[PDB]
Order: structure tokens, then C-alpha cells, then sequence
């Protein structure tokens, strides 16, 4: 089998993307922020605080006749950027993009955390990390992929991000009409639950490319590429008046300024990152202080390779035995 789904972004800026996923019978739509960062399937519910509810399409399970509620199942997780959430669990039949899996864990919300309810566009998350950190207990339970995985055509799943545009998210084969050349694979580490991988430099514009391992972790969740602070700061200096700043928690830029391409290795191959993707827009309404797409990553603990590297990229997220990653350009 295979499934193919549209991700369209959130918002002009493409804070998050959202792809439509079918839970329950009859169907019930929701549009979930597909998140290879995480491993729980979670939505809005019937069950979730109603005033923690604001605009996101729910997921009922009592208008489900394929809904089980999972004895004794609890959730709760904690992400990156401080939000959370927690509730309790069915098992439903959850299609994405004609690709379906029965007795899919759906944990659905009690509890979300305020990001969540002020952003009405994400209905929940759909986790693509390994199962591993799942949240789920006293029994752990699959992501959609590990479940979906041996009936796949390949166990494979890739990621094509749109920059201002949708993409496309599809389940067990390759399109080799999506991308440009050909595909650079590279080792992954499973060892903390994620699409860990090795960079093997980076380059800033038209600069010299530098040879340096950057490990980090693929995820199609996080918005902004997060790096070491002396690749960052390399980046920065080539942007006049660009300066990190303390109070609004990162670097900014003068919004008149044309952002330089970043360029990232896999393997022997290069990504290129193009300035206009690095723009964030406005600190706030009518600032001509504007967010940069490139972070340090000093207070995370790791690199991230979120949705401003990933979107100039076709992405093979390989879950065969031995997982690894493939990079092309596109």
C-alpha cells in the first residue's frame, strides 16, 4: 500500500504545516501538524476542556462506531517549545492521504496547553518519531508509521515542504519526479527516539563550504533550523544590523535587509537554504525588526533541522531495519 497527502502551511510565514487525516467511522477530518520530532498521535476531542477549545475541528469517538477506548490509557507530553498536553486514548481506524491503519492509538485531549488552544488552524499532532517516545501509559503504543509500516509498499515515508506553498507528505514510495539529482542517504541514530544524523558542514552564501560534524535531529515539527552558536553567529554577521537579541529571545535582522543562502552537507552533497527562507517577518505587527529562520541551539541541548531546512529539501525518512535519512534537492 502506499498514501500520498497534501501539508499546506498554517499562515504566511510557514510557522507549522497541516496535513487532513480521517479518524473514525464515519470519517472525521482533522488537520494535524505531522511532527517527525514526537510520537503521539493526539487531537482536540469531545473530551478536551471546552474552554481550551478555540476553533479547531474535534474529534468525537462516541460518533465513531470503530472507537475503543483504550482501558486504563493516559497520555501527556511535553514539547521543545513548552507547550503540553495529556488526556486518554481510543484505538479508531486513521487514514492519511488513502493509506489506512486500523487500531491506531488516538490519544485524545483533556488538557492542552494555551499554545495550542490560540492556534486554531492545528487540530493535533501526528507523531513520526519512533515509537520509542511515545507517551502512552502503562502501554506504550505505535506511531501511525510503525503501524502502517509492513504493509507499505517500502518502509518509507517522505517529507516535501513547501516554502509559502503546500507540499506533500506521502507513505511508501519515492516520487523521483519530486526532487532534482539524486537522493543522499546518510546514518541515523535512534538512541534518543528521533531522526538523529550527522551534518557534514555548512557554508554561508557564497562563502567557502566548512567541513565540521553537526549532529541533529530531522523534525518536520520545529519551525526554525537551530544550530550550534559559532555556525549561527557566522550566518548573522553577513546581515547588517542583524544582532541577537536577548528580550525578544533570538537573532533579528532589519527587515530592508537581503538575507544570504545557508547551505548544509549530507554526505558529499550540499542543501541550499535560500535567504528568503530564513525570513520570519516582523518581531511584532509593524516592527521593522524582523525574526531570523537560523537559531542557536545553546539552550536546547541539540541541533534542529525544523521546517526552514527541511522545506528546501525532498526528505526520505527510511524505517527500513536499520533507519537512515535521504537529502535531495529539489
Amino acid at each position: 500500500s502506499t498514501g500520498s497527502a497534501t501539508t499546506t502551511p498554517i499562515d504566511s510565514l510557514d510557522d507549522a504545516y497541516i496535513t487532513p487525516v480521517q479518524i473514525g467511522t464515519p470519517a472525521q477530518t482533522l488537520n494535524l501538524d505531522f511532527d517527525t520530532g514526537s510520537s503521539d498521535l493526539w487531537v482536540f476531542s469531545s473530551e478536551t476542556t471546552a474552554s481550551e477549545v478555540d476553533g479547531q475541528t474535534i474529534y468525537t469517538p462516541s460518533k465513531s462506531t470503530t472507537a475503543k477506548l483504550l482501558s486504563g490509557a493516559t497520555w501527556s507530553i511535553s514539547y521543545g517549545d513548552g507547550s503540553s498536553s495529556s488526556g486518554d486514548v481510543y484505538t479508531d481506524t486513521v487514514s492519511v492521504g488513502g493509506l489506512t491503519v486500523t487500531g491506531q492509538a488516538v490519544e485524545s485531549a483533556k488538557k492542552v496547553s494555551s499554545s495550542f488552544t490560540e492556534d486554531s488552524t492545528i487540530d493535533g499532532l501526528l507523531g513520526l518519531a519512533f515509537s520509542t517516545l511515545n507517551t502512552v501509559s502503562p502501554t506504550q503504543q505505535k506511531t501511525f508509521f510503525d503501524n502502517a509500516k509492513a504493509s507499505l509498499d517500502s518502509p518509507v515515508f517522505t517529507a516535501d515542504l513547501g516554502y509559502h506553498a503546500p507540499g506533500t507528505y506521502n507513505f511508501g514510495f519515492i516520487d523521483t519526479t519530486a526532487y532534482t539529482g539524486s537522493i543522499t542517504y546518510t546514518a541515523v541514530s535512534t538512541k534518543q527516539g528521533f531522526w538523529e544524523w550527522t551534518s557534514t558542514g555548512y557554508a554561508v552564501g557564497s562563502g567557502t563550504f566548512k567541513s565540521t560534524s553537526i549532529d541533529g535531529i530531522a523534525d518536520t515539527g520545529t519551525t526554525l533550523l537551530y544550530l550550534p552558536a559559532t555556525v549561527v553567529s557566522a550566518y548573522w554577521a553577513q546581515v547588517s544590523g542583524a544582532k541577537s537579541s536577548s528580550s525578544v529571545g533570538g537573532y533579528v535582522f532589519p527587515c530592508s535587509a537581503t538575507l544570504p543562502s545557508f547551505t548544509f552537507g549530507v554526505g558529499s552533497a550540499r542543501i541550499v537554504i535560500p535567504g528568503d527562507y530564513i525570513d520570519f517577518g516582523p518581531i511584532s505587527t509593524g516592527s521593522s525588526s524582523c525574526f531570523g529562520g537560523i537559531q542557536s541551539s545553546a539552550g536546547i541541548g541539540i541541533n534542529i533541522f525544523g521546517d526552514v531546512a527541511l522545506k528546501a529539501a525532498f526528505v526520505v525518512f527510511n524505517g527500513a531495519t536499520t533507519p537512515t535519512l535521504g537529502f535531495a534537492s529539489k
